[PDB]
């Protein structure tokens, strides 16, 4: 089949949204999340296993990029490239069969 | 900060992977998941709330597209556009503040 609406994966959206995206709280209104606690990302995610390497500058620019990395209003499309942040490197590392 | 390695969202990868992606088992080897139970997607996800409309043909072609929608070996990048399948429509619907 095709990926029309929210597939079973939406249930997963609850984790990703209830985890880091909860930092939305930083911004008063109940619109979106910004890049305040996001700063807790590259920093804390810096030393991973198969780390990517949160380049300082990248960590700076990306703010504007994934500004609304989380959303309460319409910027949920931001999560689009978010949930992938995990899958990206996980594409290769996924090869548990080495 | 920037989305270098696996951010807190990776924890969410567990749901999406442990939910629908568990259909991988369809394929003997422990490499990847295909499009057998995926056929349970558009079909079941068909009648959603803000449904997208799993077009029959689309549901057919998408197979090849999201073939390894799930992965045990390297096709995890497939999940890249997967976890988003939820976020996509959820971008607008996200607007609980209407």
């Amino acid at each position: 089949m095709a990926a029309e609406t929210l597939t079973e994966l939406e249930a997963a959206i609850e984790t990703v949204v209830s985890t880091f995206f909860t930092f939305a709280g930083r911004e008063g209104r109940k619109g979106s999340l910004n890049i305040n606690e996001f700063k807790e990302l590259a920093t804390q995610q810096l030393p991973h296993l198969l780390k990517d390497v949160g380049s300082l500058d990248e960590k700076m620019k990306t703010l504007d990029v994934n500004q609304d990395s989380e959303l309460r209003f319409s910027e949920y499309w931001r999560l689009i490239g978010e949930l992938a942040k995990e899958v990206r490197k996980e594409k290769a590392l996924g090869i548990r069969k080495k």
